[PDB]
């Protein structure tokens, strides 16, 4: 039930994610990510690229079909005005990559919460380029208190939800299209 964990997908929900978030203590910018694997593919962790902020969670290595991964992130230490922005990358047993963008900005006068889910062909580790694609070019969803669904190609689709505040919860379910 903690952030390093792989749980039964059916157990991924708001209450698991609220506890994962509050477990981070009182930081200005922080995020709880839950990703439910119902894609039929087995996911193996590659990496998280942090554009901003950090985590000391070991990215859950093996997420089989019907299993959810729990994860978290937070802004960098010190009196800096940055948020927590990054991309998570999982290789799937079909040879492709599941990439997940999350963006929790510091300045809510100029920016918003964003998230994205994309399938890449082959095994692409998360990096600055992938961040730019997911954030700037691939029509990311807004942390706008709304559910957003989209086909990913490769016989899959994603469904996610993200709140608007600097204490963010991102809930994603990857299923077959």
């Amino acid at each position: 039930d903690v952030a390093g964990a792989v749980i039964d997908g059916a157990g991924l929900g708001f209450d698991v994610l609220k506890t994962v978030l509050e477990a981070l203590g009182n930081v200005k910018r922080k995020i709880a990510v839950g990703i439910d694997n119902e894609s039929g593919k087995t996911w193996t962790a590659m990496n998280t690229y942090f554009r901003s902020g950090t985590s000391d969670i070991v990215l859950p290595h093996k997420v089989a079909h019907g299993k959810a991964l729990l994860y978290n992130g937070q802004k960098n230490r010190g009196p800096v005005a940055t948020g927590v922005v990054g991309v998570i990358a999982y290789s799937m047993s079909d040879g492709n990559t599941l990439a997940v963008l999350f963006s929790v900005p510091y300045d809510y006068n100029w920016y918003s919460n964003w998230w994205n889910v994309r399938v890449y062909k082959g095994q692409k580790r998360a990096d600055q380029r992938m961040y730019e694609e997911l954030y700037y070019h691939r029509s990311p969803f807004r942390g706008d208190n709304g559910w957003h669904s989209r086909g990913l190609g490769y016989g899959l689709k994603s469904r996610g939800f993200m709140n608007s505040s600097g204490h963010a919860i991102l809930e994603i379910h990857v299923t077959k299209a």
